[PDB]
């Protein structure tokens, strides 16, 4: 319900991506190191990413309805991680434009899509 | 492991209170509705707050080692979640000072600990 | 003997708290890592802090009259070590006032001692 | 480990000297009196020297693995004392240049050193 | 640990390109002769560039100990290819283009992209 | 053979200083931390300088095959010490001063010279 309230606001813009268009776990965490280790001047948003990515390992560590439910949650958290990465790599403003086109390019039937719109570069 | 790596960075100001001081998870959700709803000109950080909030509910709705393991994350999720609440109410800069004052206050033995410091100005 | 000679000097402002108020040696090391690591443009005083810190560990690692004599220095080492921590956090000038306020507060009998003063501003 | 972290910083510069190039104990403490007694306007660094030199006497007073370990520590503290003395006698900036040359003049094989570089005067 | 000492630097960059990106060691040596031969002005980088590539030749004839050397040779190849690409195109372009191709791979196959063109 | 391809170059220099001149590998690593730590401005040489010294660390733990590796480690030490001296003093000074000491040695003992001073 809380997320629905945000979607009811003014000026809200999507930043996440469809569950299908999300890399696999574990490997997706690698981008975390390339943005944390190759960084300096700790900023507030960096801590947010660190405290979110590490959660997947905690849930993943349990692998060594309760069992099924945890696996589903990992996908949701993974989706959030990717949005933050794009919020850093391809700016924060240009990201909204890319996802805006992604929604249109996928919602329309496959007979009308055409070609995938390439995301903006760094 | 990742959070340990980030702590080894320059300009890192802690913003999370001890687990023993953060409110109960039920209480935290109450401020989420006010802060989210009682806001104008929606900002990107608002979306982040809502996404994390639903995660606690999902884990909370799951309880009804493995069975008890998820309970550990619920308490942890509040600690990160409560950090953003104080940023909106007090401010990021003020929070940094408050945490260290609390940390030193908690560090000192209770015999000569002194009066607990009060929160910063809104 | 030497410290007694220095105390007999002009402009001498005390900067060491009573042994009964300084944190435990384990707690002090925690602030060392943050202060050392969370710093930019390394300054000469940073090197001094690290050198003293390892001494406590050496004595601490030694425990595992003569046998118990070394334990006395461990507690003392913290008192001097904690003095530099407050200088970085609060400031040299503010610390001088705080110590004397604590000293007078501790000097006055507990019957009418009053509320313990709070630390200075960061 | 803490000292290693400092050595990993930016702008850090060596100020100590090889253990071999360190005067003997007791006698080295004499320079303490010549800088403390022949001084006025107590400065913060003066207390640091006083609280460090007096430690050797405390360790030395015990003479009247535990026994071996204490003797080793005295050498380490003595090395720190000399650096502070040079930090006062021959400035604080010129000291780094002298030690920089000392490292080169000793690390190279004795067949290539030449002549010892005289330290700068007062 | 030295990389860690520089990983915090502002201008630090991941010059080590993906292993799959670079070709086999033998082919890289070919470009070293071509780039050195083509270049005319003398700068310290070419003098040091030759020395870095020379070590790989010794390991070719020289060959847990053996296995490590095989990985070591590949380590230098990634470093060498960086200077090759940076010199031909530029320092910024390689840093700008390397990430793009990595993204095109780390994607759920179907929506990989459009085969991003090389610089 | 690459050195031969550059040995004919006008600006080619014998950067490989005498083996006796340089100290043991362990001591050299000490100066790498000190020089890198002291230096502040970011240039490609320091980024590449760390990588070149890093390889020596692996060989320390890793250890005709074994004997060759021992000589290989010493080969990198000579290269590393050159950058250390050139950075501290200068490129020309090292090239200017290295020959002087060699002459003082290759002489019939008695008339060796006057122990030429270091730069």
């Amino acid at each position: 319900t809380f997320i629905e309230l945000v979607k009811n606001m003014k000026g809200y813009k999507e930043l996440l991506l469809p569950m299908e268009m999300v890399p696999l776990p574990a490997v997706v965490l690698k981008h975390v190191k390339l943005i944390l280790t190759s960084q300096k001047e700790h900023q507030p948003w960096m801590t947010e990413m660190a405290l979110k990515a590490d959660q997947c390992l905690i849930h993943k560590a349990t692998l060594d309805p309760l069992i099924e439910a945890m696996q589903q949650i990992i996908l949701a958290m993974t989706r959030e991680l990717w949005g933050q990465i794009q919020r850093h790599h391809y700016g924060i403003v240009q990201v909204e434009h890319y996802v805006k086109q992604i929604t249109l390019w996928q919602d329309t039937p496959q007979a009308f899509r055409g070609d995938q719109p390439k995301p903006p570069s760094f």
